C-alpha cells in the first residue's frame, strides 16, 4: 500500500495528465469457437521512461461438451475441457519486453483446530431384590480438524519469461450428485472413475448414461470467459517503432468413455487427448499508437 | 490513523504539488528464470527534508519443479525451492539510507474455546417376569478448543539494517491428498517424511510416483511473483549525487529422495541442497532524477 | 464520530490551508541492530491555538534469537526477546508536552454461550426365548462456553506522563507444534516449562534440541517493526524556541535453559535476564521549523 | 440517515462555509497521574441559531494496580481500579446548555437457537449358542442455546441533565487463566471471591500470590483513555459573553485481599474503598471565541 | 437505489444549490428529567413544490430505576421503565403535514436448519470361554434448528397518520445471570417472575436483594437517548405561514415486587403502573424560516 509509507496515496502511480489512445480487436474462429478479443491501451507519460501498453485479451472459449462417439449400449464416450489456457509471445529478436501481468499467483490458507476432551461418569445401580451397585469411570479424548477452500477451477500462472506471459485454468475437482469430490486421477476399484457418471447402475443406454450439463460446472458446458491483463513496454529511442505480437487460445479437452463390465457401469479418464490452438498475429506500430490485425 | 489524533487525513502525507519521475527497467536471467523488475519513483517536495526514492522490486521467481534424477524403479529425486529470497544492499561507504518498507512483520492472532459440562440420567428398567431396576448417573466434562490459520508459505521481513534490507518466503506447511499437513521436518517411522507422496505402496515406477504439479501449492511449480516496495533517501547537500544498489534475486531449493524399502515407499527430505543468486547492480543519479543499467 | 453531532464531518479537524514541513531522520545502532528511525511534521495552523509537532517512531528492533551458550550434550541455554519498548521523554524543565497518542489501550470483548438440553429414552428388548424387557429413561445437561482471541504480542501504553510516554510490547504466549499454547510461567512438573522445546525425549545434542526459529512467531527472530504516533504542542508565545527530545527503543530479552535430568529433556526460564537501551537525543527548532540531529 | 429521505447527504449538517477556530490545553495532575487533555472547536455559522462549542475531552488516566499493604505471608493486600469517570458540569445561574454527546447508550443483542431432534434405533443380538435377541428405542431432545459478547469494561452515559453531563466505565467481568469469568460480585464457598488469583493453594507469598498485571486487562494496570465529545450552545444575543466549565476525572479503586486459612487462599473484595477526584475549572470567552486556563 | 435504475445517484434527492437556516432548542425538565431537544432545518429548494422541515427529536430520557418503597424484611418494590415514548403531533385544524420519517418497522429474518443421520454398527463380543457373539444395528435422527436474534429492547414506529407521528420502544426481554432470557410475562411456579432477581434463596434483606443496576441493561438506570427523524411539509401559498407543533416524551414505568412466601423470594410484576408525561408546544414560522419556544 502506498500509503503505509506516508506516501500520498497515488502519488506513483503512473497516467496523470496524459491522453490515451485505446482500441479494440474482434475476431472469432468458428472451427474452434473461440470468440477471441483484445483491447489495448497507449499510455506514454513524458514523466516516464518508457511507451506503455497494456493488453487485456478478455476473449472467450467455448465449452465443447458432448459425447463424440457412442457405440450402442456397450459403450460410449465423451469429450470435456480438461484445461483453458492463453498466453502472450513476442519474436525471439524483438526489442520490447514483458513488465506485469495483475493475474498472479497467491499464497493459500487453511484453517486448523486441536480438541482435548476430558469426562468423568459415575452412576448407582439398584433392582427389586435389594442388590446395589456402582461404576466409575473417565475418558479422553483428542481431535485435529482441517478445512479448507478448493475451487473447481484453480487459474495459473506459468513462469512468465520476458518474451512470453501465459496464463492457465485447470480442473481441480468436481462434486457431482452431491457426493464425494472426484478428479481426474480419482479411482474406484469396482466402478472406477465416477467423475462423470449418472447412474452407478442404471439400465438405460450407454450414451445417455452421461452427467447432465446443466447439473456440471458452468465452464465445461458453457464456456470460460477470460480476463487477463498484460503490460508492454518498449523504448523511446528505439530505431525500430514497429512491433508483432502473437496471442494463443489453446484449449485442452480430455476423452471419457464408460463401460458395461457385467453389471454395474465402469469409467475411465484418458488425460490430454486432444489439443486446439488457435494463434493470430497482431502488428503494433508505437509511433502511430495503434494495434491492427 | 491520521484522523484519530484529530489531525486532517492526508495532512502528514508528502507528494503533494510535485513532479514525480517515475520509470521501470526489465531484465531476464535464462540461466534462473527470475524475471526480476524494478519501478522507481523519484520523489522530491521541497516541503520535505531529503529526497526520496521508492523500489519496488516486483519481479518473478521461477519454480523448478522437477525430477532431477532417476535411478531405475529402485528410487529417484525431487527438486523443490523450499524458500525465495528477494533483498536490496548499499556500498558500505555509501551516503544513501534505507527509510521504510510495506510488508513488515505482523503479530498472529489464534481463537481459544473452553467448554464446561454437567449431566445426569436416570431410567428404569422392567421385563416380563416383573423385575424393577433402576439406575442413576452423572457426568462432567472439560474440554479445550483452539484454531488459527497457518497459510503454506509465510512471508518473512529479515533484519533491516541501514544499508541493506531483505524479505524472505518460506514454505510453512503443505496438504497432501485431503491429508494431514505435513512439513520439511515431519517424519513417520514407517514411510517416512510423506510430502510429495503420490502413494503409500503404489507399484508404479519411482520416478512416477511423485505428486502431481498441479495439486501441489501453485508457487511450487509456476513460481512466485513478489511485491515488496522499500524508499531510499539521501540528502540534497550531499557532494556526489552518484549511488550505486544491489538487487539481489537469490532462491533455495530441495532434495528430495523417495526409497523402496521391502514393500512401501520411504520418502527423505534434505533441506537446503542448492541455492541459486542473480545479482544485478544498479545506477542511481539523484541529480538526472533517473535509474539507469 | 463527529458526523454522529450533525457537525459536517471534517469540521473540526485541524491542518486545513497550512504548509507542513515534514522531515526524516534515520540512524543505525550497528551494536543492538535497532534501525530506529522519526518521520515529523510540523503543524502551525493559524486557527489554531499552539503549534503542533507529530512524531512518527516508525523504527524497527531485530529478534536476536540465538544459542548464546552450549555446555556439550548435557544442557544448553538460549535467549529470546520477552518485550519491546519505546518510549518519548522531554526535559524536565522544557515546556513542551505531550497531547495525543494513536495506539492505545482497547477494551477487549469475550463471547458467551449456555447451553441446556432435555432427552428421554425408551426401548423394548426381546429374544427367542420370549422375554420381553422395557427400559425408560430420561437426562439433562447444561454447559457454558468461552471463546475469545488472545494474541502472541499484546501491545501495551505505559501511564502516559505529560513529560513523557511510552509504548510497550510483551509475549502473551506461544502455540507450539500445535500444543496447548504456553506462556513464561508455564510449568509442568515432568517436563517443564516446554516453551522453545523441540522434542519431548530427543536423543539429538542439548544444543540442536530447539525450536526452529521459523516455526515460531516472525517477531522473535525477524525482528519487529513499530508504528507509534505522538503528537508535540508547544506555545507560540515561548521566550525559548528550542526543545529537546529523546528516543528509546530498549529491548528486554530472557533466558532459556534446555536440562536433560536422565531421560527427558527439562526447561527453565529466567525472565528479564538482559536488557538493551539505545537512547539518542533530538534537537527541535520551532522557529526554523526542522528537526535535527 | 439523512440520505434515507431524499433530503441529499449532509445537507442538514453544520459548518460549511466557516471558519472553526480550534485549541488546545493539557494539564497533568501528578498527585492521581491524570494527563487529563480538552480539544475544543469554536463554530458559528451565521445560517445557525446559537453559537456551538464542541468539548472533546480525550485525556488519559492511570490504573493504579499495585499491591499497597503486605503483612508478611499470612494476608496481603491489593488495590485495583473498579471504574473510571470523567463529567463535565456548568454554574447553575449560568446561560449555556448541554445540546449532544457523542457516546451514548445502545442497545445490546442477544442470539437464540432452539433444537429439537428426534431419533431410532434397532439392533439384533446372536452368540455361539444360537440365542437371538432384538432391541428397538426411540428418544427425543430438546436444546435452547443463547451466546452473546461482554466486554470486561462497559462504557455507560450517566442521566445527562442541561447543566452537566457525565459518563462512566465500569468493571463487568474478568476471564482469569482461562477459566470462568468471574466479577465483583463472584463468591466461591471454599475459596471466594477469585478474581485475582494467582494460585489456589500454592505456597509462595501472601504479596506474591497475585494475578501478573500482564495477563490482567490493559486498563487495570496501564490505565484507560478516554474519548468523549460534547457540544455546548450559548445564545448569540446574551449579555455576558464569558462561560465557566468544570472538568472532573474520578476514578474509583477498590480494596482485594487475600486470606489463608489453613491450607488454601481465600479472597475478599471491598467495593468502592477509595476515590480520587482532580477538578479544573476553564474559562471560556466566546466574544474571542478562545477558552483558556 | 437510485442508481439501480440506471439514474445517476443523488438526481433525484432535493437540497441542492440551496441555503438552509438551521437552529435548535434545549430545554430541561427537572421533575421528570427528560433532557429534551430538537434540531431542526428549513429547506425551500425553488425546484420542489412545497416547504420542507425537519425535525430530529435527539433529547435523551432518564431511567428511573430504584426501589420506591421497601416495607422491613418481608418484602420490598422497585420502580422500572418498560418502555419509552416520543411522538409529534400538530393541531388538527393546521394545514401542515408529515411526509417521511427515517426510523421505520422493518422485516425479521431467522435461520433454519434440518437435519437427517443415518447409521450402523456391528461388534464381536468374546471372551475367554470362547464364547462368541455378534450385534447389528442401525438408527436415523432428523433434527430441526431454528436460531434468530432478539434485542433486549426493540424499537417500534407506531401507525402514522397524517397530523401526527409518534415512534415506541418497548422491552422485549432480558437475561439475568447468564440465566435463560425472562420477560414481563414469564411466570415460574416455584419463584415466580425472576427478571430482576439477585438471588434465589438468599437471607438478606429484602430490599437489598435486587439485581446490581450495573448487570442490567444501559437503557433502563442510565436512560436511553433516542434519535428520530420527521419532516414537514407546508404548501408555499398558505395563507397563514404560522403553524404549531407538539413534542411528546412519554415514558412509561413498572412495578416490580419480590415476596418471601415460606423460604425462596418470589417475584411479582405490575406492568403499567405508573405515566410520565411532559409535552411542550413549539411555534413555527415558515416565513422567518425559525422555530422558537
Ligand atoms: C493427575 C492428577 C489426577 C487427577 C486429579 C483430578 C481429576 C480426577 C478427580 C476425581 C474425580 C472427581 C470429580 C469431581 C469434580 C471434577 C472436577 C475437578 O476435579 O476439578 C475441575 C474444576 O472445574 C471446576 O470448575 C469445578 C467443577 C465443579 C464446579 C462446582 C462449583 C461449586 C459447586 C456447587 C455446584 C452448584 C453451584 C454451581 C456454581 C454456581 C477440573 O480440575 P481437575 O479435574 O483437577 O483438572 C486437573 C486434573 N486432570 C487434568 C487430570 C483432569
Ligand atoms: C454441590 C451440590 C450438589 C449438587 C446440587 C444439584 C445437582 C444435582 C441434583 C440432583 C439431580 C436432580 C435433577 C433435577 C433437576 C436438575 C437441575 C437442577 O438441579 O437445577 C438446574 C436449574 O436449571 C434449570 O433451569 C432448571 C431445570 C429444569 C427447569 C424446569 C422448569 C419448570 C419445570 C416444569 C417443566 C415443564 C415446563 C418447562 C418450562 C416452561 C441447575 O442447577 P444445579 O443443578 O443446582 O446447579 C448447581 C449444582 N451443580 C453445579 C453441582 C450441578
Ligand atoms: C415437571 C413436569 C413433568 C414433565 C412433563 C413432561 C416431560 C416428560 C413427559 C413424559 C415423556 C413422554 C414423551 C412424549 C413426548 C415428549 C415431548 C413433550 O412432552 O412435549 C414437548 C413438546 O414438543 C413438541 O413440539 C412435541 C413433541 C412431538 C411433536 C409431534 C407433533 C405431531 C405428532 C405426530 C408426529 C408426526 C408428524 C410430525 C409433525 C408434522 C416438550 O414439552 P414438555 O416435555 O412438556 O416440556 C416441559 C416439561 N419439561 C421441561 C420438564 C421437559
Ligand atoms: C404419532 C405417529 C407415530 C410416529 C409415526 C412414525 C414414527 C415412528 C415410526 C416407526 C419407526 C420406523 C422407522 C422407519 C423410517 C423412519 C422415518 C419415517 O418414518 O419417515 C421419515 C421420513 O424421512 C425421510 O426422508 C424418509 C427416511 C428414509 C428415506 C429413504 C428414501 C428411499 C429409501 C431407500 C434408501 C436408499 C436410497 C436413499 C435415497 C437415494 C420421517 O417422518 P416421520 O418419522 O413419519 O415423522 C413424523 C412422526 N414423528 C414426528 C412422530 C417422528
Ligand atoms: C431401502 C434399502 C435398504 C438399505 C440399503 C443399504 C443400507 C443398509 C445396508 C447394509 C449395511 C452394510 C454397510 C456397508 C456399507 C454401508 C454404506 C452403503 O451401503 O453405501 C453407502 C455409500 O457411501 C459410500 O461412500 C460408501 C461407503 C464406504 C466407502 C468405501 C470406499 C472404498 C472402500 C475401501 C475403503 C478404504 C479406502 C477408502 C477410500 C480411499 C451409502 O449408500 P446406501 O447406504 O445404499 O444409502 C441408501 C440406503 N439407505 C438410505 C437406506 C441407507
Amino acid at each position: 500500500a502506498d500509503s503505509d509509507i506516508n506516501i500520498k496515496t497515488g502519488t506513483t502511480d503512473i497516467g496523470s495528465n496524459t491522453t490515451v489512445k485505446t482500441g479494440d480487436l474482434v475476431t472469432y474462429d468458428k472451427e474452434n469457437g473461440m470468440h477471441k478479443k483484445v483491447f489495448y491501451s497507449f499510455i506514454d507519460d513524458k514523466n516516464h521512461n518508457k511507451k506503455l501498453l497494456v493488453i487485456r485479451t478478455k476473449g472467450t472459449i467455448a465449452g465443447q461438451y458432448r459425447v463424440y462417439s457412442e457405440e450402442g449400449a456397450n459403450k460410449s464416450g465423451l469429450a470435456w475441457p480438461s484445461a483453458f489456457k492463453v498466453q502472450l509471445q513476442l519474436p525471439d529478436n524483438e526489442v520490447a519486453q514483458i513488465s506485469d501481468y495483475y493475474p498472479r499467483n497467491s499464497i493459500d490458507t487453511k484453517e486448523y483446530m486441536s480438541t482435548l476432551t476430558y469426562g468423568f461418569n459415575g452412576n448407582v445401580t439398584g433392582d427389586d431384590t435389594g442388590k446395589i451397585g456402582g461404576l466409575i469411570g473417565a475418558n479422553v479424548s483428542i481431535g485435529h480438524t482441517l478445512k479448507y477452500v478448493q475451487p473447481d477451477f484453480k487459474t495459473i500462472l506459468e513462469s512468465p519469461t520476458d518474451k512470453k506471459v501465459g496464463w492457465k485454468v485447470i480442473f481441480n475437482n468436481m462434486v457431482n450428485q452431491n457426493w464425494g469430490p472426484y478428479d481426474r486421477d480419482s479411482w474406484n476399484p469396482v466402478y472406477g472413475n465416477q467423475l462423470f457418471m449418472k447412474t452407478r447402475n442404471g439400465s438405460m443406454k450407454a450414451a445417455d448414461n452421461f452427467l447432465d450439463p446443466n447439473k456440471a460446472s458452468s465452464l465445461l458446458s458453457s464456456g470460460f470467459s477470460p480476463d487477463f491483463a498484460t503490460v508492454i513496454t518498449m523504448d523511446r529511442k528505439a530505431s525500430k517503432q514497429q512491433t508483432n505480437i502473437d496471442v494463443i487460445y489453446e484449449r485442452v479437452r480430455d476423452d471419457y468413455q464408460l463401460h458395461w463390465t457385467s453389471t454395474n457401469w465402469k469409467g475411465t479418464n484418458t488425460k490430454d487427448k486432444w489439443t486446439d490452438r488457435s494463434s493470430e498475429r497482431y502488428k503494433i506500430d508505437w509511433e502511430k499508437e495503434e494495434m491492427t490485425n
